[PDB]
C-alpha cells in the first residue's frame, strides 16, 4: 500500500476516476471538463512553416547562433535579460506560444515547490523521508533526509539502460503511463517508488529521476493537494504566466514531477526570473531569498563524481534539484534530456531557456555543443 | 487493412509515433511539442468555488431558471442574442473559460466540415462511402452513399447496451482509446469501423456514432489532412475563438469525430451564430447558405422513427449531424449524452448553449426536463 494520496477530485474515491470509470457518476462531472487527464488528445487551433529568428543584438557578436542553435536540434530559444527579451528564435513548425516538454528541467521546478514549503515550515529537509511518507519505509528511502532527496545523495540500485524493458528506468516510464504497460509493473508512480533499493550508503551524488518523485510526493503529504495543482499554487499561478503549463499525470492522477511538465519558452524564462529577483515573482514571493542564495552557492563538490559533467565543469556540483556548474560565472541550471536548459547568468541578470528535441536523450557530442552555446550567449551579454 | 491515413506529422510513418515510440528519432521532434496526443496531461492553472449566474433578461420570465439548471446538473448555460450574450451560468468549480466534452455535439461538427467540403466539390453526397474510402467494402458501409451516413439512414447491427463489453457500443470506445483496451479489440477506430455489419437496408433513421467516424474519415481521404487539422481549418480557425477546442485521439491519432470534441460555451455559441448567419463566420464562410438551409429544413419525417424524439417532436426529423425538432419555432439542435445541446432558435435569432452532467447518458426523464429548458429559454427571448 502507498498510503493516502490527493482525489483527483472533491469527494473521489482512491484511483478514481480510471478510464474504465470517467463516464459514470460521480466522476462524469469532473472528467467531462478535464478528459485531457484521462485520454490522450489534440488541439484543434483557433488560429488559421519558417523559423523565425529574432537573435537582434548578441547576433553581431554570434554571427553564426542560427546555425549553430540548428545544429542542436533547436525548438525553442529565449533570452531574457533583466526583465526585456532581447533574443528568440523559433523552429519552422514550432509557434512563439507552442509548449515545449521540459523532461528533467521538470525537477527544478519541482524543487522550487519545495522550497516554498520549506519556507512554510511545512517541509523540514534535515527530516528523514519516512517522517512524511511512512510508507516508504522499507525502501531505499528509509533512513535518507529530504535533503538528500533534493541533493540527489543517496546510492540507489536504478539500472540507467533503457534498451532494457527491466532496467529501473524504463520500468519507472511504463507505471507512470510514458510507456506500455507490462505484466507484473506497479500499478502507478508511488508503488513504483516503494520498489526501490540501494545498499544504504549516502552522501554521493547519484542523479535518479524517482528522487523528484518522492519530493512531489512528499508534497502532496504535506499539502494535501494533488502535485499538479501544489506546482500551480506555489509557483505557476505566481510567474504572470502567458499560459498554464501542462504535466502528464498517471493513472491516479498524480503529475510525473520529476520530467512530464511542457510549458513556453517565456514563461519558462519566468521562472528562470523569480530565482534572479531572490525568489519573489509578480504574484508574491515564491522561495526565500535564502533558498535562493543556497541555490547559487552549489552543493557539495566532493559529491559531485559525474565525470558528464565535472569534465566540462571541474568545480561543479548539484542541489535542490539544480546543477551547478561552479564555473567563473558562478552558473546554475535547470538540464533536461534531449537538449532542455532553464540556464541562469547571474552576473547579466540574464536567463537563457533552449529547448530542444536532439536524436539522442545524452551525448558528450550535444552537451559540449549545447554548453558552448549557452556559454557564448552568456558572454555575448557582458558589459564591453 | 484501412488504407492511408494522414501522417502524425510531415514525413511520419504509419501509425507513428506510438506511446512506446514518441521519445525517438524522428518523432520525438513533433511529440515533445504534442505530448498531450500521446499521454494523459492536466493543466497547470497560471491563475491562483461559486456558481456563477447572470441569467439577466430572461431570469424575469423564469424565476427559478437557476434551481432548474442545478436540477439537470448544468456545468455550463449561455445564450446568445444575436450577438449579444444575454444570460450566462456556470457552476461552482466550472470557469466560464473551462472546456467542457460536448459528446455527441461533436457530430453537428463534424457534419459542418463535410458541408464545407460539399460546398468545394470535393464531397459528393449522392456518391458511394467507398468512392473515398474503399477499405470500408464488404462492410455495412458498402453500398449506402456519403448522404445516408450524413443522415444516419443505414441499417447496422450496432449493439447499445453498454453494460456489455461486447457491445458494438463499448468496442467502438475501447478501439479508441475511451476505454481500456481488451484482447481481440480492433487497433484503432478506422479498424473498429470495417467491422460493422447490417442486412443492407437504407432509408430508416437509425441513430449511430460509428456513422460520424465513417465522415471524419472520408474527410481525410479527400483532404490528405489529419481530421483533428480539417476540423480547425474548415471550421474552428474561421470562428474567431476564445480558446482552441481539443479532441481525443486514438492510438493512430485520429480524432473521435463522433464525440469527443471539448470546448468552451461561448465558442460553441460561435458554431451557433455561423449557422444563424448563413454558414458565415467571422473568419469567412463556413458552409453554404444552401447547407444550413438543407440544416434548417430537416430530413424525411418518415425515416424518424425514434419514439425517444418523436414522443415529443412529432414532426422531427434528422439531417446533416443535426437533429431537427419540426416544432413550431423550427429549433434545431446539436445533441449529446449527459445533457449536451447546441440549440437553434431561428426565431429570435438565439443559440442557446447547455454543456451538463446528468448522471445517466440518457432517460426519458432527463430530455423531458432538459428539453423543457430550451423551449422556455427560447420562449423567453420572443418579443412581447
Amino acid at each position: 500500500s502507498t498510503g493516502q494520496h490527493p482525489a483527483r477530485y472533491p469527494g473521489a474515491a482512491a484511483g478514481e476516476p480510471t478510464l474504465d470509470s470517467w463516464q459514470e457518476p460521480p466522476h462524469n462531472r469532473w472528467a467531462f471538463a478535464h478528459l485531457g487527464e484521462m485520454v490522450p488528445s489534440a488541439a484543434v487551433s483557433r488560429r488559421p512553416g519558417h523559423a523565425l529568428a529574432r537573435l537582434g543584438a548578441i547576433a553581431a557578436q554570434l554571427p553564426d547562433l542560427e546555425q549553430r542553435l540548428e545544429q542542436t536540434y533547436t525548438d525553442a530559444f529565449l533570452v531574457l535579460r533583466g526583465t526585456e527579451v532581447v533574443a528568440e528564435y523559433y523552429r519552422a513548425g514550432f509557434a512563439p506560444d507552442d509548449r515545449h516538454l521540459l523532461m528533467s528541467v521538470s525537477k527544478s521546478l519541482c524543487g522550487t515547490v519545495v522550497g516554498a514549503l520549506v519556507d512554510e515550515g511545512r517541509i523540514d529537509p534535515a527530516q528523514p523521508v519516512t517522517e512524511y511518507v511512512p510508507e516508504l519505509a522499507g525502501s531505499v528511502y528509509d533512513g535518507p533526509s529530504v535533503l538528500q532527496v533534493l541533493d540527489m545523495q543517496i546510492s540507489i540500485d536504478y539500472n540507467e539502460d533503457y534498451v532494457d524493458p527491466a532496467s529501473e528506468v524504463q520500468t519507472h516510464d511504463r507505471s507512470a503511463g510514458w510507456s506500455t504497460r507490462r505484466h507484473g509493473d506497479p500499478a502507478d508512480t508511488y508503488e513504483f517508488l516503494t520498489t526501490l533499493r540501494g545498499d544504504g550508503s549516502t552522501g554521493e551524488f547519484q542523479y535518479c529521476s524517482a528522487n523528484t518523485d518522492v519530493l512531489a510526493w512528499i508534497v502532496e503529504r504535506v499539502t494535501g493537494l494533488r502535485y499538479v495543482e501544489a506546482l500551480s499554487t506555489y509557483l505557476w499561478a505566481k510567474l504572470d504566466a502567458d499560459r498554464d503549463a501542462t504535466i502528464t499525470v498517471d493513472t491516479t492522477g498524480f503529475g510525473f514531477a520529476n520530467g512530464g511538465v511542457s510549458c513556453t519558452a517565456r514563461d519558462l524564462a519566468r521562472v528562470g526570473r523569480m530565482m534572479l529577483d531572490g525568489g519573489v515573482a509578480p504574484g508574491g514571493r515564491v522561495v526565500s531569498e535564502d533558498w535562493v542564495r543556497r541555490v547559487l552557492a552549489g552543493g557539495s563538490h566532493e559529491a559531485m563524481t559525474d565525470k558528464g559533467f565535472t569534465n566540462t565543469f571541474p568545480d561543479g556540483s548539484y542541489t535542490r534539484q539544480w546543477w551547478c556548474t561552479g564555473n567563473e560565472r558562478g552558473n546554475v541550471s535547470g538540464i533536461g534530456i534531449h537538449g532542455q536548459n532553464l540556464w541562469l547568468d547571474p552576473l547579466t541578470d540574464s536567463v537563457i531557456v533552449k529547448l530542444s528535441s536532439w536524436p539522442d536523450p545524452y551525448t558528450e557530442h550535444w552537451h559540449r555543443l549545447q554548453n558552448g552555446i549557452l556559454l557564448d550567449v552568456s558572454r555575448a551579454l557582458d558589459a564591453v
